[PDB]
């Protein structure tokens, strides 16, 4: 029985390492091309598979070499692919990579397949959802199959995270309402609100904002500061402060945070929320010292044993 | 028995369109994405194949799911795939190209497997090799391999088709020496002699400079203009005309000439020069009137039946 039900993307990444970035017109030479495995859904999923979560993957790849290989992917990574559909109408999702030596980036999403999970999709999974303990979804399928997945989990008693990513401004208000944890980074909640956000203090104001337009908990992720949460029941925003980390590779860190996130709240529901931060936050700082995506995710036998136990 | 040997570059073409070109630090959204097959070296071969050609691609692709889907390719297009080596080591090939609306592009070219093609995997080639009647060359592999290959068609007779593609300021004196018939475009041709090529009349000049340096033949193909050819035997730059087209898509149409050329060289060698350009020029105008590279190159079945006749010889 699958405790977290991820209902989300899947993306085949195509990375190419150059020495310079192309400018517009340009033709360059890099040194390496290599595949991998992303996507917001697969990589929360992958992440809190690693932490020895029973897990199950709702998404739609191509049904084409990609999507053969993205279902191997995460077999590989013991998740459930019982509602991993494949579709002729569209390839699998790709990002297109470009990163240069200082790391930077430039990045061609082509949703595809992604786009294409809908409604029937998850009515197929409703035994499954209402099984299981943690609902997480994000935003990068249609945002109306997003909604209908947390409307399941809701009617099922099942608790639901949200995590509004990529953000947009125009945000359909039924996301809050459907969301028992709420969870964005600095940059999102900047999208979502229109406010500054740097510090800790300006994540404080926006996160009650978004509090008030309806969620039950928010969270608001600060890099290495963090982060902040605040909650209908403790209104007043905590910081929860993170040991200062050398860090190699951040991508994929908000994902390992989100993943790590819905373990907790899937098999350790008593622990407080400053502890389940604290611990997402430590798993997370793991990540970003590795490179790669869901290469870099530590699996539950590389981390102290302290991040799996919990006092009466 | 291959006629028509190449040795030279696969390459998957992972190809994004969107409507803006992304910035340092940007991800955009594009409306589509696909996979196409790719690199000169196999363009060429898979139209000297589609006109009738027996070929042979001595290449190397990944032990990866592109490299294998690559040799289904060339196995779709009746390629011998004898030499087509695989390798763990490196990742097939491959070109990604993002393009906005306006048509422009971004293109990250990384060689991998390609580059990994060595003198070893030539000489276990040798017998191929020396049985064709036409080696075809370019520079996307290690220059080093390419020269070798030359050498050896040399040595065993073989006619040597050289396409200085992508061209180099610097390129080692010996390709023009070891090549028979040396084609190339304007914009190669300029980068080669450090001449301005605009025309006819000035590619006429480059094609002096390049004959000076030791080739055979030189052959400047002109795109929609046609081509200007001089050789040893007649120096005088001749410049060779060809039908208008209303073009579709020129994309990989240079590799579409140069296959047609090679086809020739192998199969209709008394052909006249002037007659062998004329009717590559033909089949690589055809190629433009179709999206889609390798798939708009054009089949014998569906090419005029004069272009494959020669004046009492069958074939
Ligand atoms: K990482
Ligand atoms: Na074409």
């Amino acid at each position: 029985v699958a405790a977290v039900v991820v209902v989300g993307s899947c993306m085949t990444d195509l990375v190419s390492l150059t020495s310079r970035l192309p400018k517009t017109g340009e033709t360059i030479h890099g040194h390496k091309f290599f595949i991998g495995f992303g996507g917001k859904g697969a990589n929360q999923c992958v992440q809190a598979a690693r932490l020895g979560a029973m897990t199950s993957m709702v998404c739609k790849v191509g049904k084409d070499s990609f999507g053969n290989d993205y279902i191997e992917n995460l077999k590989q990574n013991d998740i459930s692919t019982e509602f991993t559909y494949q579709t002729k109408d569209a390839a699998t999702g790709t990002a297109s990579i470009i990163v240069n030596n200082e790391g930077q980036n430039i990045i061609v999403i082509v949703a595809g397949a992604n786009l294409l999970l809908n409604t029937e999709d998850l009515r197929a999974a409703a035994n499954v959802i209402s099984r299981a303990k943690v609902m997480v979804c994000q935003l990068e399928i249609t945002p109306a199959t997003s909604l209908e997945a947390l409307t399941m989990a809701r009617r099922s008693g099942v608790k639901t995270l949200f995590n509004p990513a990529p953000a947009i401004a125009d945000l359909d208000p039924q996301f809050y309402t459907l969301s028992d944890v709420f969870c964005c980074n600095e940059s999102e909640a900047e999208i979502l609100t229109g406010l500054t956000v740097g510090s800790a203090a300006d994540a404080g104001e926006a996160a009650l904002v978004l509090l008030k337009r309806g969620c039950q908990v928010v969270i608001i992720t600060l890099g290495a500061e963090g982060c902040v949460v605040l909650s209908q029941t403790e209104p007043e925003p905590k910081h929860i402060p993170t040991e200062k980390v050398k860090a190699v590779d951040t991508t994929g860190a908000g994902d390992s945070f989100v993943g790590a996130l819905a373990f907790y709240l899937a098999y350790y529901p008593n622990l407080s929320l400053e502890d389940m931060l604290n611990r997402s936050n430590f798993i997370a700082a793991v990540s970003v010292q590795a490179a790669g995506t869901q290469s870099s995710y530590p699996y539950k036998k590389d981390l102290p044993l302290t991040l799996f136990l919990e006092h009466h």
